[PDB]
């Protein structure tokens, strides 16, 4: 069992925190917020580094490029923005969605960005030009998550419509459809499995090639919000997720037993992230809390 303990509470956002992500080189934590700002924090000392501003409405999501130099943010102003982290400057504004942009990610090469929107579409953008390359009529309800697999050849998307769809990046064509609302989806690190959250207090680990569910994780509270979930792989093999009972849940991946519930937040833990090399979790909560917490375990 892990023994995550609170190391830092990061305060500064003035509305709900929407997403936290560690940079791939492990050095930074980025946070987005309904307060229209991105904040950058030291991953190991918790130290506030800078605020990045420019969006006209709340930010739902942020994601890092592979070299840790760029960020992309998704916003209720219906755009995404590409940021140079070291200068804080907006490089591109990605325009095209007809409703709030909810989720975003770079591919491993980081020449592409994928986005999902309340307009029920998934878009694929060129990082260099900022132009939309493809619009996928992906779903029949808001898109809750978008994720590239390990080499970027595939995109997985999820939606309130209850579907999880896998797309061929190069052509935009749908390869597989896996119905309670699906509130989150992500590829496993090797790209073989998919972790999917549904709004019936349930996480499931699917085999992608087989199209069958392998494990089911329950005990948390998730019926209203799209809550990030993670594979923790630096120590023991865990599943990590937030919860609407203000706790961070950690399951043993193989046995599906809840092995730790992290107490401290005073609102829904909407986002969790796992550090790329250290046994460190970042968690962030909604507007009655507005803080980010950094936790460290020996295993
Ligand atoms: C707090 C905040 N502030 C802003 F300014 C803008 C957005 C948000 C926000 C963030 C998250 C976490 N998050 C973000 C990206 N990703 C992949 C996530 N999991 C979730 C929600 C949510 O649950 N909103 C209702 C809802 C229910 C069902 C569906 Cl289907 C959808 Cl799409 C949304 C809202």
């Amino acid at each position: 069992k892990p023994n995550y303990a609170l190391k830092f509470t990061l305060a500064g956002h003035t509305k709900a925190v929407s997403s936290v992500k560690f940079s791939p080189n492990g050095e930074w934590l980025a946070s987005s917020s309904a307060d229209k700002l991105i904040k950058i924090w030291g991953a190991y000392d918790g130290k506030f580094e800078k605020t990045i501003s420019g969006h006209k409405l709340g930010i739902s999501d942020v994601a890092w490029s592979s070299d840790s130099n760029l960020l992309v943010s998704a916003s209720d102003d219906k755009t995404l923005k590409i940021w140079d982290v070291s200068s804080g400057k907006c490089l591109k504004t990605l325009k095209g969605h007809s409703n709030y942009v909810f989720c975003c990610n770079f591919n491993p090469q980081s020449n592409l960005i994928v986005s999902g929107s309340f307009d029920e579409s998934v878009r694929i953008w060129d990082v260099k030009t900022g132009k939309c390359l493809k619009t996928l009529p992906a779903h029949s309800d808001p898109v809750s998550a978008v994720h590239f697999n390990r080499d970027g050849s595939l995109i997985v998307s999820s939606s309130y419509d209850g579907l999880c769809r896998i797309w061929d990046t190069a052509s935009g064509q749908c390869l597989k459809t896996l119905n309670p609302p699906v509130s989150f989806v992500k590829f496993s690190p090797n790209g073989k499995y998919i972790l999917a959250a549904t709004l019936d207090n349930t996480l499931k680990l699917w085999d992608y090639s087989k199209g069958k569910c392998l494990k089911t994780y329950t005990g948390h509270k998730n019926e209203k919000y799209c809550i990030f979930a993670n594979f923790s792989v630096t120590g023991g093999k865990w599943i990590v997720s937030g919860s609407e009972d203000n706790l961070v849940y950690i399951w043993n991946l193989q046995t599906k037993e809840i092995v730790q519930k992290l107490q401290g937040h005073t609102d829904v833990v909407i986002s969790t992230a796992c550090h790329p090399t250290e046994n460190i979790i970042a968690s962030a909560a909604l507007e009655n809390d507005k803080t980010i917490k950094l936790w460290k375990s020996d295993c």
